């Protein structure tokens, strides 16, 4: 008989219908439900600024009592006036456009390193000669973890996010026909080439490569292979029901067995055909550890079965009603860094 | 002491410098050196029409005695006025834009089926239940053969185009966690899902997926793994030095062992960094069986070693001067269908 309310005791507010906006609503809500992000969003006409429109929409989403909110001014601030704008852009491009604008405005403030302190991880890609042992390494940064679901030529698709991440750090063996020209050996030798992660982001974004673009269609296509992912992700080695409520204790056990533990709080999913389909997301309020389904004008309680179905699985054919997740958002579990949503009664003005 | 001349005894004409046009010149020349395509290109102000600009450029490339030609009117007919237009588009998108315009103009003529008669192959993607044996198939068309070089998580990259094509038709096994919901079995069962080719195009285009787009850069990246490809490609099973002159006899031997034999005539390659680099192509005149390097304002004789280097291979590091091929163009060997370049003295007017 209850209703979804915010930490403030205020009803959750939805967004307008996804009139070809695709991932837009799911992305906005997922960012609005990030504590550090929303907390940082507070402190001629510059109405075209992405930060100001995002700040107006966040304040409305937190204080307004309506059911749905408009996103016409936000997509105007992006400059994406075309009707097919979101069909021709990946969600990662929109995340980069918003983060670039926020970084450009926050330059010189106490939030100029905020975006990279939250979302940036560091890895290094190397080439290790197997004869002499010398390496050539270069350090890379990343804001996403781009994991494939079913690689080209694969006989089995990855059954879990962990399995895809393991293959993501798998060293490629450079032998036979494509050996490596070693400078120390001054000749072609067998070698290892690949990635290795040195620091995961504080806010971990995982892209599940279900969406591909067929150029012969030329429309979007989507893999429906089943891939699992937990609420508590243990990534210590890189340096099945998780939908219900988290263990406060097992997380401490994993902390005693490594420091890189992550808590799932956003599951952005898609249904129907890939040439469009219906986008929405399952987002968890981290302060109250409660899951909710954010679907356009309707924010409702989410059940563990509803979220668990987003693991995917091949249906009967091209019927073809099926919902699976394409993006995941985790937050590192640090009882010292982890911030809570500041309450609405702490806002200075309106 | 000789000079590259056309079948007409006329010197080959180059194009202007690739001022951020990337694959444009290599694509134009490869289409201009296709016999059926160039032969079909002959028979308010509609200057914005893609076909008319392509026809003007082809006639100039065939009759003009200059060294280089301008491509400003062609890129204007595309509508790609932006300086970063070719950086933000794949070459397959440009091929589709040109073919769509040609098909739209050729509608109702004797060339309305020309584009699909030359470049379109047919395949079918299926789901075969391993218990009951029933299949659900749907027929697909394709203008490209998108072959990966190094798939996600792969330990070894494909050493040849044939190996990547074999993995391209490799059936995925749907068992364990992602079984297939069979409608005849009314339950989840193990199954096979994948592609199988029923008819290769008369003009076979092969895309080598060396170019990927890193969203964390966010620039283009390129794999440098060595992958071979022959001049005589035997694709019978799907229904190392090939750079020198073709066997007229071995091709007949392969014809006695299957009908789908293809002759390589275009090798579009790229050098340097992927964030840009230098684009050019090795194209063969099929009438005279002679290889030439088309590099901007310079068309020269191509040696077998120059073309064989385009197989790739990992250099010493990120130095990183290295040239490898991203696209291949084959023509089916049919002494009845295979057309020759009609001579310039057969043109009606100028
Ligand atoms: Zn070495
Ligand atoms: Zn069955």
């Amino acid at each position: 008989y209850a209703i979804p309310v915010d930490e403030n005791g205020h009803r959750y507010v939805g967004l307008v219908n996804q009139a070809m906006t695709c991932y837009l609503n799911s992305l906005v809500q997922s960012l609005y439900m990030t504590p550090e992000f929303r907390n940082a969003m507070y402190d001629k006409k510059a109405e075209q600024s992405i930060p100001c429109q995002l700040q107006k929409l966040f304040l409305l989403l937190q204080t307004s009592e309506n059911d749905s909110l408009e996103t016409k001014d936000l997509t105007q601030s992006f400059g994406w006036t075309s009707n097919e704008a979101y069909d021709q852009h990946d969600v990662q491009e929109l995340c980069r456009l918003m983060f670039d604008a926020l970084e450009h405005k926050w330059k010189g403030t106490e939030h100029e390193k905020l975006i990279q302190d939250l979302y940036r991880g560091t890895m290094e890609d190397f080439v290790a000669c197997l004869k002499c042992g010398r390496e050539s390494v270069k350090t890379d940064y990343f804001l996403d973890l781009p994991l494939a679901v079913k690689p080209f030529g694969a006989i089995h698709a990855y059954k879990s996010v962990e399995e895809a991440l393991t293959a993501f750090v798998q060293p490629e063996l450079l032998d036979g026909s494509n050996q490596y020209m070693c400078e120390n050996c001054k000749s072609k030798q067998d070698a290892h080439k690949g990635l290795r992660i040195t620091q995961f982001p504080y806010l971990l974004t995982i892209q599940l490569k279900r969406f591909d673009f067929d150029y012969n269609t030329m429309h979007r296509i989507k893999l429906n292979d089943k891939m699992t992912f937990p609420d508590v992700l243990d990534l210590n080695d890189y340096v099945c029901v998780g939908q219900p409520i988290d263990h406060a204790a097992v997380d401490d056990i994993v902390k005693t067995s490594g420091d890189n533990v992550y808590e799932l709080f956003s599951v952005m999913v898609h249904s129907g055909n890939a040439a469009g389909g219906h986008y929405f997301a399952y987002i968890k309020n981290l302060d109250q550890d409660r899951w909710y389904v954010f679907n356009d004008t309707r924010v409702d309680f989410a059940t563990p079965l509803e979220i668990e179905k987003s693991f995917g699985g091949h249906p009967s054919g091209w019927n073809q009603s099926n919902t699976n997740a394409y993006m995941l958002m985790y937050r590192r579990i640090d009882p010292k860094r982890n911030a809570r949503f500041i309450l609405s009664n702490q806002l200075p003005q309106h």
